[PDB]
């Protein structure tokens, strides 16, 4: 069982260059638009709070220097969508996918593309964090990288990279320029709530350990869902939905351990802990393998 | 803040085929005008016990073999045996083909696997050749024909060809030559590695890492002599260091300011008393699947 990335050709064909003054980032060119984040336009400005509005009136669209690989592309127009930017160019991009732009939600993963300049360097999976962050790899002159998705040849786009909080952790938005979570893009420190543990995809994850014939943590005691979800809480763990009981019915049938058995199996790991044990190797219960990787890779 | 991380897979992706002989399908590269895979491609379900290649492959004519590239078939106007791959020739030479080379590479060395499925990618990692010559891949049926690879500027270096499945899960394929490794056949039966040791210089590398991700929570005031950690090492099955790869670990160590034997002392510590529940760079276990050169590049 490994985390696995989307194949990242499709979007690496639409990874540019968009510079103002000194300061570069990356760019996703779809049709004739390309989008990046709006503090591009930045010069220090970004330090305390930037006027977003007045720095984009004071632009003009020849100050914007866009680069797909050698070519130059010529700015036409632009206009604020939320936090990013839209640049109207003379040319469509040949390499466009099929795409959409989605709002991911907690607990779902995606692929990250990590670019400098422009030029992806690599690819990797993320999990989009109950407290809307992500735990990702971002050095500076990352942002505008994006994460997606892919399903039957059509991309969904559901992120782009902003900002990296004081704790490590990485916030950034949807491609409406929409931030997860209460973050704002100026250079200030940010805090994010208390990350609770993705409890959907603890599960799935013990379910992998079971099927890897993995199952000391196993016992017969039982709980209803409502206990479950009232212990789970008090260990910041997220509580179970009732839907998410029928996301692991296919790991449930095909390992014979009824779900709600399995919490209470997890019940009794978070009261008396590891003691020691290991799970599929670690001492640590992975929360960013979903009931979907598990299926897929069983 | 740090995570494996694959090569992004378009220059591999625009190589990827489909090559069939009667019911049996696999993956294949197509570099200018050949096409690779692996051989067995001709095999049927009663040949796979213990085919003859050269008789089988005697029976055949370019006929045979249908090759779609998506949804273009490719016409093959020749054929031969490499080793254990088939190297057709075909009409059409690769639009897209990349600068490349076809590389061998050692064991405790890094690749990026594409992983494919009727000719289609469908995920990406990062993995690395065991000292016992297999890989711990993520294979499912259909995926023969998938290639391993490593990127340097715009070359891409194939080093891996997927064939099979061990009885304990991990993964024995070829180079790009057709040549396997380790001591593996490609026939229908069930086959054994050797028995697999830990990459001590990866795990050297790792601690660096973390060491520069602010993890230092491991490091003693002790030091040892190349001798007295190899005997500690062969205690817990890691590979014997040697005064190359201490050569190699250099410029990790400038950065980090630590001598390589004070590494090695710490890791000593950490083989000798557990991690104490600790974890490194978010890890319970000491990850022997990063090079040098891989810390270097994130
Ligand atoms: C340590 O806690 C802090 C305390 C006090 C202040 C702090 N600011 C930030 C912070 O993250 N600022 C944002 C930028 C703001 C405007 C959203 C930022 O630098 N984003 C990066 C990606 C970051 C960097 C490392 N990996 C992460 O992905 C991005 O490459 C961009 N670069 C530039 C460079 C020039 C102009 C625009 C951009 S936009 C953290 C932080
Ligand atoms: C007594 O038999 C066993 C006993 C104990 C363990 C065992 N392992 C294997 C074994 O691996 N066989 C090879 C094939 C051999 C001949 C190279 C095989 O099926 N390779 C796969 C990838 C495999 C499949 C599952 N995940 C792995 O990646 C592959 O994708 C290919 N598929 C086909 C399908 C039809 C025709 C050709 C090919 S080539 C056999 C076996």
């Amino acid at each position: 069982f490994r985390k696995m990335a989307f194949p990242s050709g499709k979007v690496e064909g639409c990874m540019v260059q968009v510079t103002c003054g000194t300061t570069t980032l990356n760019g996703l060119w779809l049709d004739d638009t390309v989008y990046c984040p709006r503090h591009v336009i930045c010069t220090a400005e970004d330090m305390l709070n930037p006027n977003y509005e007045d720095l984009l009136i004071r632009k003009s669209n020849h100050s914007f220097l866009v680069q797909a690989g050698n070519v130059q592309l010529r700015v036409i127009g632009h206009s604020m969508q939320n936090c990013l930017l839209r640049l109207k160019v003379d040319t469509s991009n040949p390499k466009t996918p099929k795409y959409k732009f989605v709002r991911i939600q907690p607990g779902q993963t995606f692929s990250v593309l990590a670019c400098y300049n422009g030029s992806p360097s690599g690819v990797y999976q993320c999990a989009m964090r109950p407290n809307h962050t992500i735990k990702g790899s971002f050095l500076n002159g990352s942002c505008g990288s994006v994460g997606f998705n892919i399903d039957y040849d059509c991309v969904s786009f559901c992120y782009m990279h902003h900002m990296e909080l004081p704790t490590g952790v990485h916030a950034g938005t949807d491609l409406e320029g929409k931030f997860y979570g209460p973050f704002v893009d100026r250079q200030t420190a940010q805090a994010a709530g208390t990350d609770t543990t993705i409890t959907l995809n603890v599960l799935a994850w013990l379910y992998a350990a079971v099927i890897n014939g993995d199952r000391w943590f196993l016992n017969r005691f039982t709980t209803t869902l409502n206990d479950f979800n009232l212990v789970a809480m008090k260990y910041n763990y997220e509580p179970l939905t009732q839907d998410h009981v029928d996301i692991l019915g296919p790991l449930s049938a095909q390992t014979g351990i009824a779900v709600l058995d399995m919490c209470a199996a997890l019940k009794e790991l978070l009261q008396n802990g590891m003691n020691g044990r290991t799970i599929l190797g670690s001492t640590i219960l992975e929360d960013e393998f979903t009931p979907f990787d598990v299926v897929r890779q069983q």
